[PDB]
């Protein structure tokens, strides 16, 4: 598959050394995961082909403190967002507090970077969602 994940134990990797070791990402058996309390980092990537509708990457990723999440198209970093619990604000209209990042519709492939970091159990899922689903949230 392309729903693909990395365990960093050391948690000091970055977008920049992520992308210089895109072939220790391995596939997933299922969208989520859910891993004990640790001070590790999970990678997600995600490579889509080019998409003709919009769409968005839903992730419902409880007690999970920090998420930073990162685009790339052409080899570069197109979208660079950095939110999460432990960040403040961040206001958006699910009751569920759940996450939706917009896939563009621009005539080329991409990858997803995800990067979740929490002192609570690590759970998680994911998907690809589109209006259909979108208007079914909470
Ligand atoms: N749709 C995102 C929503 O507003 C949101 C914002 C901050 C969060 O820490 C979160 O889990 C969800």
């Amino acid at each position: 598959q392309n729903w693909r994940l990395l365990r960093d134990e050391s948690a000091q990797l970055r977008i920049a050394d992520v992308l210089q070791r895109k072939e220790q990402f391995r596939p997933l058996a299922k969208r989520s995961f859910i891993f004990p309390a640790s001070p590790q980092a999970v990678w997600l990537q995600v490579q889509l082909p080019a998409q003709k509708v919009p769409s968005w990457l839903w992730i419902f990723a409880p007690r999970v403190q920090y998420l930073d999440y990162y685009l790339v198209q052409d080899g570069q970093l197109v979208r660079d967002q950095h939110t999460g619990e432990s960040r403040p604000f961040q206001e958006r209209p699910l009751p569920s507090r759940s996450y939706l990042f917009s896939l563009p519709v621009d005539g080329k492939p991409m990858t997803l970077y995800v990067r979740m970091t929490s002192n609570h159990p690590l759970m998680a899922w994911f998907d690809q969602i589109d209006e259909a689903g979108l208007v079914g949230l909470e």
